[PDB]
C-alpha cells in the first residue's frame, strides 16, 4: 500500500512506494496530488503498467488532455504523447527528441493543465533524466530589482521556435507551416508571475522554449532584454547546467515521474551517442486552471 | 535544319523547328541565343530527348549549373531539376509543384544563371503552361513617378519564403531549418535595375516570390509599401493573370522551352484537379554575367 517518502525540509521530490493505480484509494490520491503540489516531483516506484493502464493511472489524478498535433500520439491511446527514437514494426511511433529546451508543457496554448505524467520506457545508460527548475523559488530568489520590474507585466508565450516538422509537411514551402503555426496556435498572453492556486505560492511563469515577449500593464512592449535577464538570472541560460537552480532528476526502470507543471520547467537532456530513448506522456487537468485568472 | 520563326513586331516570343542539338552548328546555336536575348521565349519543337541528351543541349548554350538543394535533382543527371508529382518505381523524382510563386530563376543567389530551360515529360490536359512577365518591357510602362521613386535604389532577395522542407527536416523544430536557410542562402543585394549586357534593355529585377525589400543609395529600408506599389502595377498581384503585362505560354508534347532569365519572371499554373505533371529543367550561365556590375 502506497507509502510516500518526501525529501527533508524545502529539497525537492518525494519517492512514492506501494502505489497501484487501480486500487488506491480516493483518500491516496489526494495525499498523492498534495505531495506533487507541495515537493514538485513524485517519483513511483515499480510501476510495470500497458498504455491502457498509464491512462488509467493518469485519469486517477485528473482529466487528460491528448497533445493537439496528432503525430506525437501513441497508436492505441491516442491521450498518450510519445518520445521515441526507436522504431516499431518499421514505423517511426511518436516523435523523436522531444523537449530538448526549457519549457512547461502548454505554456503555449490558452488552458494550460497542471500535472505531467512521464513514464519512461527505454532509458538510455548515458545522458539520462531530465531537468528541472521551480520557478515559485527562481521567483523568490529573483534581485529585488528585477522583481520590482517585472511586477504588473504579461509575458506571450508561442510554440513557433520549437514546432516540428510533421510528414506530410515535406515539399511545402517553410512560410505555409509558418502561417499555419501562427494561425492554430497563436502566442497567448499570461501575467508574468501568478499564485499557484494549490499553494498560494507566486511562480515566474517563463521559459527559454515558448516565452516569446514581455509587456507592461498598459500593453508596451518593453525590450526583450528584460527576458534575457530573466533567463539568465533563473538559470535557463546555463549551459553547463550548474546553476543553484537547476535539479537534474534521474529515474531507473519502472520509475514514473508525476509533476507540478504550474511551478517547474524541465529540459530533456541531449545525448552525445545516439542511444534508444523511449517515454510516454500523459498531461490532466485537475481541479482549478493554471492560476485562478483564466 | 534549324529554321527560327519569330513572332512579329515586338510581340514575345519565337518557335524552332529542326533543332537537333547533336548536330547544330555554332552559328545555329548563336542565333537561337540571340532570338533568346531578344525574343526571350523561344520554343523547341519536337524534341524527343534522353536526360543525358538534355543535358547535352544545354551545355550547347552555356555552363549548367546543378540546383544547390540536392533533393531537386535528377537521379542520373545531377544538373537536371526535376519538377514531379509521378512516382517512379514507389520512389519521389525531384519536388512536386515547383515555382508556384512569380520569380526569375537564383535570383535569391548571388550569382544567377541567363538562360533556363524547361523539358515538359508529362503535361496536364488542364490548366496547363507557365505565366511570365517581362520586366525590361515591365520597366518601360511604369509611371514615370514610379521610375523616379525607384532610381537608384537596390533590393534583397530571399528564398526564405518558398523554402521547400526536405525529407531529412521531418521532426526537426523550424527554427532549426529557417535558420540554416538563413545560413546557407542570405538574402543577396541587386541593383532595383539594371542594364541587360546582351540588349542594353533596363530590367526591374523583382518578383513576389523572391524579393523581400528595397532600399536606398545610402543603405536606409524603405518602405515596403514600395515594393508592393511595384508587383501591382508590373501584374505580379493579379490573381487573375488578366493584366497587360502576363503572357501564358502554353506547349505540346515534344516542346523545350529556352527562356531568358535576366529579363523575365515567371509562374507555374495551379491546378485544380489532380494531374499528373513533370518537367525537367537546366539552368546554363552564358557569356556575361546577370548584369556587368557582378
Ligand atoms: C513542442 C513540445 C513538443 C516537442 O518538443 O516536440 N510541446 C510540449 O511538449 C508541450 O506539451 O507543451
Ligand atoms: C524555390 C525554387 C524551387 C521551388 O519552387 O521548389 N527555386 C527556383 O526554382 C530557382 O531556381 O531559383
Ligand atoms: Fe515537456
Ligand atoms: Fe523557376
Amino acid at each position: 500500500r502506497m507509502q510516500i517518502d518526501e525529501q527533508p525540509g524545502n529539497a525537492i521530490g518525494a519517492a512514492v512506494e506501494g502505489f497501484d493505480h487501480a486500487t488506491a484509494s480516493d483518500a491516496d490520491i489526494d495525499a498523492l496530488k498534495s505531495t506533487i503540489y507541495t515537493k514538485k516531483i513524485a517519483v513511483l516506484k515499480g510501476q510495470d503498467l500497458s498504455p491502457q493502464q498509464f491512462l488509467a493511472l493518469g485519469k486517477r489524478l485528473g482529466r487528460p488532455e491528448a497533445y493537439y498535433e496528432p503525430m506525437y500520439q501513441h497508436p492505441e491511446v491516442t491521450e498518450i504523447f510519445v518520445s521515441s527514437n526507436v522504431p516499431e514494426n518499421g514505423k517511426q511511433i511518436g516523435v523523436p527528441k522531444t523537449g530538448k529546451f526549457w519549457h512547461a508543457d502548454y505554456q503555449f496554448m490558452p488552458d494550460p493543465f497542471g500535472i505531467t505524467l512521464i513514464y519512461p520506457q527505454v532509458i538510455p545508460e548515458k545522458n539520462r533524466g531530465t531537468y528541472f527548475i521551480d520557478m515559485g523559488r527562481a521567483y523568490d530568489r529573483l534581485p529585488e530589482d528585477l522583481k520590482k520590474e517585472i511586477s504588473g507585466t504579461y509575458c506571450r508565450h508561442s510554440v513557433r521556435k520549437y514546432f516540428k516538422i510533421r510528414p506530410h509537411d515535406v515539399y511545402r514551402p517553410i512560410s505555409e507551416i509558418i502561417e499555419e503555426v501562427e494561425r492554430k496556435t497563436p502566442a497567448v498572453v499570461q501575467p508574468t508571475t501568478f499564485t499557484h492556486p494549490m499553494t498560494g505560492e507566486t511562480v515566474l511563469y517563463i521559459s527559454e522554449g515558448f516565452t516569446v515577449g514581455i509587456e507592461d500593464q498598459d500593453g508596451k512592449p518593453l525590450d526583450e532584454e528584460l527576458l534575457k535577464r530573466l533567463f539568465d538570472a533563473t538559470g535557463q541560460l546555463d549551459e553547463s547546467f550548474e546553476h543553484d537552480n537547476i535539479h537534474l532528476q534521474s529515474f531507473e526502470q519502472g520509475d514514473l515521474l508525476v509533476w507540478d507543471n504550474r511551478s517547474l520547467i524541465h529540459r530533456a537532456r541531449h545525448t552525445t551517442t545516439p542511444e534508444p530513448t523511449v517515454s510516454y506522456r500523459v498531461t490532466v487537468h485537475d481541479e482549478r486552471k493554471l492560476h485562478d485568472g483564466i
